[PDB]
């Protein structure tokens, strides 16, 4: 049933700016935390981004913070990654995750519990 499904990858220009989207299905965004991921090349995947689904509080962690902002929308069950004066460096596979916020324990790639299937970024140079 849970299931995430995240659209938006493309090519950018450094500078430039993209949002990505996940939808979920399976579950609504109320009883959740919905956490963004990132795997550049080579290197080990990591937080991004996480959202309260009831209460939208979000924590970022000190490289992106700034230029990275997530939000929700219940209404269409979807969180939203927009991403801000990209550079070459932020290419990577962004990857949407989710767990339940009875067992919320941090924004940390072994704190989720389900997983989308990722969507490329790509900062041209």
């Amino acid at each position: 049933q849970v299931q995430l499904q995240e659209s938006g990858g493309g090519l950018v220009q450094p500078g430039g700016s993209l949002r990505l989207s996940c939808a979920a299905s399976g579950f609504t965004l109320d009883y959740y935390y919905i956490g963004w991921f990132r795997q550049a090349p080579g290197k080990e995947r990591e937080a991004v981004s996480c959202i309260s689904g009831s209460s939208g509080s979000t924590y970022y962690p000190d490289s992106v913070k700034g230029r990275f902002t997530i939000s929700r929308d219940n209404a269409k069950n979807t969180v939203y990654l927009q991403m801000n004066s990209l550079k070459p460096e932020d290419t990577a596979v962004y990857y949407c995750a989710t767990i339940r916020s009875s067992s919320w324990g941090g924004c940390v790639h072994y704190g989720m519990d389900y997983w989308g299937k990722g969507t490329q970024v790509t900062v041209s140079s």
